[PDB]
């Protein structure tokens, strides 16, 4: 029967090594498994795993995923609606038979082309995507020099051709970068991280340090706040991006004890907390998930709280 129900519909894009699974673990903090769904999109691969190798072509590639058939299974989950969906075995890369999916109040469709097809880009509420700098996801993999970068080296044409342009349509972009505090850094440790918000999502408000409209540098090591060095360095400001307007946030620095924690979190604005300190209680409730003490962590859990905010908003009515 007709209901009153809004399913919100919620998509994250990335690789795999991009910390995909931690984020999706801690959005299930924020929802739980009750009333969120989560769908790999590899379940729509066209080509299974022996399939693509003698096509010759990567998961990466759109002629290896049917997009019809995710355009048509979206779709109906979001018309409350039960589907019949593949499932694509990562063990013996294999797509074995489907599975019935029932509606749920928020349907989180995660892969590699969440925001590739404009009809499926149609049916998204919010997405992020988490972009990590070829430097950093090689250190990443690499904790052989040599290996990695020519696994990575062969990967790159199709990711730039297929994967990296959807940062243009997301609402929240989860960037990672080598850090500016570490003079030749070799490690790749310390992380520089930006949370690059998207200007026209209808209640998306970004979150921000001080003023929202301009720009700021900030050290919040000083008087009220001891650091080792280097230390913890914050930025925000508008900006341009894809030609749309973004509002940038930036953290760059470990975090090495909880009071440096609840210091940052106490000056920003607009977090989408329900409570003053559940970005912290929420980034430290798995201290094991990687992360959990710099940017990557933060900015996780800060997308969770905006994506809460944009489900609470479109539920309301
Ligand atoms: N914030 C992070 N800091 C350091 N390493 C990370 C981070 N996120 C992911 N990784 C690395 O990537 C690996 C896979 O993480 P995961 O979140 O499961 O990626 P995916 O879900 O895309 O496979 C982890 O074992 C970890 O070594
Ligand atoms: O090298 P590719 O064709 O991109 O495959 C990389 C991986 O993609 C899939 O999603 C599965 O995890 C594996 O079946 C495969 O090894």
């Amino acid at each position: 029967m007709s209901k009153p129900d809004r399913v919100v519909l919620i998509g994250v894009a990335g690789d795999s090594g991009c910390g995909k699974s931690t984020f999706l673990n801690r959005l299930a903090d924020l929802f739980g498994t009750e009333l969120m769904t989560v769908i790999c999109l590899d379940d729509y691969h066209s080509l299974d795993r022996k399939g693509r190798k003698e096509a010759g072509v990567t998961a990466l590639d759109p002629r290896a995923n049917n997009f019809d058939l995710m355009y048509e299974q979206v779709k109906a989950l979001k018309n409350g609606e039960t589907i019949m969906k593949p499932i694509y075995n990562h063990e013996t890369g294999l797509i074995d038979p489907p599975e019935k999916i029932e509606p749920n109040r928020i349907i989180v469709i995660e892969g590699l082309h969440p925001l590739y097809d404009e009809r499926v880009r149609e049916l998204l509420d919010f997405s992020v995507y988490l972009d990590i700098d070829d430097e950093v996801k090689i250190a990443w993999k690499i904790q052989s020099y040599e290996d990695v970068l020519a696994s990575i080296e062969a990967r790159r044409p199709d990711f730039k051709a297929y994967i990296e342009p959807q940062r243009g349509h997301a609402d929240i972009v989860i960037r990672v970068m080598p850090t500016q505090l570490i003079p030749n850094d070799t490690e790749r440790k310390v992380l520089r991280v930006q949370l690059i918000q998207r200007e026209g999502r209808d209640g998306f408000e970004p979150a921000y340090l001080f003023d929202e409209g301009s720009t700021i540098q900030w050290t919040p090591c000083g008087r009220k706040l001891t650091c080792s060095y280097p230390g913890i360095r914050l930025a925000y400001g508008p900006d341009t991006y894809y030609g749309h307007e973004v509002s940038v946030l930036e953290v760059d620095g470990q975090f090495e004890n909880l009071e440096e924690m609840i210091y940052v979190e106490g000056h920003l604005s607009k977090t989408d907390t329900q409570y003053y300190g559940e970005l912290t209680h929420l980034l430290l409730q798995h201290k094991d998930y990687p992360g959990s003490n710099n940017g990557t962590g933060l900015f996780q859990v800060l997308t969770g709280l905006k994506m809460r905010a944009a489900y609470e908003r479109l539920t309301s009515q």
